[PDB]
């Protein structure tokens, strides 16, 4: 019964687990960081910059794509402005570009202009992916544009992952409540500790032979490899990339120290009705994206050498974790 | 044996659990927040202001009732003064009003005057509801006034909930030691982590077809929905409402910042013999109650949309939680 | 095998548990706080002041005994001086008095002089009670003085409790590493979380029909009732009593605030070779012992009313706990 | 399946466990602290100073050996300079000396010069011992120099311990991520909580009849005895010894207080490509090594008396632990 099972489930977060070292014949410099997200999308590094207004526009998307990654242009701008940002990326050496779409009335014209601008991947980006409004949008976007790779989310269960893959999504984005700037857990009382969310969703994805994006809660390079080893094909970063020069924000000074503004897409300012589910704050200026990425991938490479993971397929399928206390 | 089972039980609090997101066809704006506490009592929002001297008098009770909620007038005043506070609420558009009663000698005349003043619900409010003094009072008040909805508490077990429902209570109030200002755990060594207390008591309540009030420990809107999803029909708030203008306290200033006094009904000052089980302190001035309630219900609505809970019956009966570590 | 079972055991401390409230017909004022520690020793309150140099001498022992408790005169003084301290207590209205004895050469003459001074209970007080030196001393002291109540400790297992009771002890004192000023856990890597230590030792004591003293780690009145409900007949306090006027220390002033010195009997200063296992520090001046005791017993009474424990026998045998997280 | 077992393993650290006190006929002064690491290597105390540049050179190695211990001369210097440091130790009364070797090209000439200088034990010191590069080096060094005691590591599993012992190692060094200055867990996402790592590796070592070194994470004397009781034959210290006069660092002054530099062998400065896995910081000046060791062994002796461990064989094989919460 539903009553009896209320408190049955146990979930894990990044800080609850560590990768166990294993037999390795491969050096960190020699590991393969590439991942196939779909038939058309192949990334050299498993990192995607977040579809947020304090994180990704053309400057971030170009820089990300030049590192072998990908950037999701945020939808908190006009249809034309978004298509123009997509154009800048494509005109920068035919770089892979992703763009965010919602469920609202404006989606129909937005998706056409983005596809027209030469977008590679469309991202149905919502707070609650396990909904009718989102399922219908997935069916619609996939019927209208079958050549464009479709990402749909956010979800945190196997049932939600099943339903999105069945509706027509190519990639499912996982994460409900783990984000650094997220207040959903405290406001709505809802969330799935991210390691369990990734694992439960990837368990389902493995059946469909499809990819998942581990979105939110990544604090360091160690969280990146843990997110991939739990089942994620690629990770999505907000906090770790917001402080870089390439993020759309303006560099500010406060008591000598250089800072950049980072906020939730559900914060008061970003929403400009729904009660806020995100915060707005300050994050230290990081410098060039390229240097942030190099440090992050260095740590991921170190971990793949420790686990004897020659590639990401060997990490996702074979790497073992140990649970531990605080 | 009693000896062998000493440490058998495991209990959970709000911070130990989160609601798992589920299939949803309903938007937060569209969810139904109403709850039937008894045949005569129907609330538009599942919130009740606490029967405390730094929380509820006529000003709080009117404001609460105008939001679709309910206020429990505290019993730390004279019989006539209490009846007059009840009168003010009833004379304010026939608003639903609740009033607190004890077990002491003065209860007999107090209950008559409150009923005379047009009270809708009587609350036998004690520290230890699983007692002979309380069982007898429930039988007495229900025989004398069968038309008035009777709330009895506080309890934290199924056995206590059974005994109150059998004695004649319509609603059982759950909470032993979780209150923000409570020191019972540290003083008396007694308590039941509130999520388990609600669930164990609601498991019993479901058999009798009766309602339970989740009383104490609520820090944010996320704790409200967790308390309801664990089995509570409505929640009781102290701390979250004490800082509002409508609370009986006087607005004070200390080093520029505006504060309001909030104290336990078992603190030294409130008791004015029993050793203190509550603290007296300062809480930031919140402003209008109406705005505090709107933010709180906004978060509860967000959570009901995440879980696909069209109403509170679907939340209490079907919503699933995950346990997690610190 | 010993190898396979290395990490089998799980242990609990005070902060891991709470008493579950139960059916109660008794009020806190009406509960019985008396306990029979032996055929000759009957205490009105289950509290014993610690056999420490910053805690108990004649002034503490008299004050303790006048509250219905007991004081253990420390052995960090001359034989004659100790006997004189015992005399002062006996000459103060025939008050019950306890005195500490070791295992060293001086024990033989010390025990005779203390018995001569009219001591009621002798305490073989050691860091490691589960030893040959201690077993032999128990046999010796019990053969030589069969009319004097013998306490032996400290221990933290059933096997140790069995061996002391079999050697001739009347009461076994439980506690290895829980003391507020103790550093044994960090220095020696040894300890048994105190709730489990009490329960495991009391499980053994129940077979012999004998009493146990829950010694160390008590921070508040809630820890007192938890220690008794876990199986302890009486508790021993260091930290909670050291700040009182009756403790042998001198009242000092530091930056306006009044303090008293409290130290481990295994600290550098107290030892005046063994590496230190205790710390020396400052504790706030508490005032009169009588007031400290009244507050503490008030909390214990509150808890006995919550659990429906009319007496300590009903607490120790029937009271149930719940485990919980941080 | 590998997928299903991803989160099966549970691991423990020092802070998760305590030694249970047991029947003891031995006093701390009387316990035997000696350990046989190999046929040729016998230590009077189970302590080895770390093969680090802010910890061990000739001055540390001589002082360690004079306490009955051992020092591993670090390999972050020239071949001749290392052999000269080894010479100074041997010329200081034929004291036991250990020296670090890697897997790199320079290893072949380095190992010859160290053996020529009269080294007793060679240490193949790596970040990831469960590798082909390390297995091959073990086979090579053991074939070329069968008279010199070979230590190989670092590892954290039974499989890794098996493979090193089979390749020709005499002693396996255990520790992946527990070091005070280590950032591997946060950078690479890899680690095995040290108590479990020691126990899992020693379970394997017991089959081969060989010794293991518990390396890293030791904060106090309590962690030393816990590391040995979990299966370690001897411990390796970095942090605890870095502040002593005998460490190669220079004594510095900062705001009155005396400090010494302590850094990871994977920190930026020490590496002078791999991303850093260690930090560089300041540690308080401790004084003479001899005094640090005396305090540490005093605590280990206290613990062996509590557990009735007459020797280290009785500790490793019979001592029992209890798990506990935070
Ligand atoms: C106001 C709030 N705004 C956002 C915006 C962007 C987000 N982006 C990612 C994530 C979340 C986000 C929340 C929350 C869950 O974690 C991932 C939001 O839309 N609330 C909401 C609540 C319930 C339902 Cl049914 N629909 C929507
Ligand atoms: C002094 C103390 N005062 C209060 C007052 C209001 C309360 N209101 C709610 C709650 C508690 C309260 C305690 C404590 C448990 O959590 C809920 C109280 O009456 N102690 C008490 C102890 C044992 C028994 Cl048999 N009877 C009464
Ligand atoms: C130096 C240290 N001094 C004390 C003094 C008083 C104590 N009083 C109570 C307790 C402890 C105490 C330790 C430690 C355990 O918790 C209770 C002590 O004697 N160490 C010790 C170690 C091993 C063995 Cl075989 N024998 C003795
Ligand atoms: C840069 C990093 N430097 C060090 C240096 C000394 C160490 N010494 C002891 C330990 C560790 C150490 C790491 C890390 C694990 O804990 C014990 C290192 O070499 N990374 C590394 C990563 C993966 C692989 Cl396949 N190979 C090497
Ligand atoms: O306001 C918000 N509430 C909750 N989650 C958010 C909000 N805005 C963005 N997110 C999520 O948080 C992620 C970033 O997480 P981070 O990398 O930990 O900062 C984004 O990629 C979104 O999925
Ligand atoms: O002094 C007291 N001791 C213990 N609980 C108290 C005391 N006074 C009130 N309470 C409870 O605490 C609740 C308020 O909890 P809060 O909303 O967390 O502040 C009240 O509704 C009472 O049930
Ligand atoms: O130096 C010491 N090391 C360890 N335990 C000690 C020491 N001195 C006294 N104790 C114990 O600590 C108890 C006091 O604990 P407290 O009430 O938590 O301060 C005493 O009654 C002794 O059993
Ligand atoms: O940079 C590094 N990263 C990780 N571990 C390190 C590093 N340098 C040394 N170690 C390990 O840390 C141990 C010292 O640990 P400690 O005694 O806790 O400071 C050394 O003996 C090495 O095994």
């Amino acid at each position: 019964g539903s009553w009896e099972s209320k408190f049955a489930k146990e979930s894990l977060t990044f800080d609850d687990v560590l990768l166990i070292p294993a037999q390795s014949d491969i050096l960190p410099k020699d590991v393969d960081l590439s991942v196939q997200l779909s038939d058309k999308v192949k990334l050299n590094i498993p990192v995607i910059s977040a579809g947020m207004d304090t994180v990704t526009e053309s400057k971030m998307a170009i820089a990300m794509a030049r590192q072998g990654g990908l950037g999701v242009i945020h939808k908190n701008m006009g249809v034309e402005e978004q298509a123009d940002e997509v154009q800048k990326v494509k005109r920068s050496g035919g770089l892979l570009v992703a763009a965010a779409i919602g469920i609202s009335k404006d989606t129909d014209i937005r998706a056409q202009k983005l596809v027209e601008a030469g977008v590679d991947v469309l991202v149905i980006d919502t707070a609650h992916g396990h909904s009718k409004g989102v399922i219908d949008q997935v069916k619609h976007i996939k019927k209208t544009y079958p050549e464009i790779t479709l990402v749909a989310g956010n979800v945190a269960t196997a049932e939600a992952t099943k339903d999105l893959f069945e509706a027509g999504a190519d990639i499912v984005k996982v994460g409900i409540g783990p984000g650094s700037i997220c207040t959903t857990r405290v406001v709505a009382g809802v969330g799935v500790p991210q390691i369990t969310a990734i694992y439960d969703c990837a368990t389902e994805a493995r059946k469909h032979g499809k990819a998942i994006i581990a979105d939110g809660g990544i604090k360091f390079s160690g969280d990146i490899i843990k997110a991939l080893a739990a089942g994620g094909h690629a990770v999505m970063l907000g906090s770790l990339l917001a402080g870089t020069e390439e993020s759309p924000g303006a560099t500010e000074i406060f008591q000598g120290r250089q800072y950049k503004v980072y906020r939730g897409m559900g914060s008061l300012g970003a929403m400009e009705k729904f009660v806020p589910e995100g915060i707005e704050g300050r994050t230290a200026y990081k410098g060039a994206l390229q240097d942030t990425i190099y440090q992050l991938m260095g740590g991921v490479r170190a971990g793949m050498g420790y686990t004897g993971s020659h590639d990401l397929r060997e990490l996702r399928e074979e790497a073992q974790f140990t649970r531990m206390g605080p």
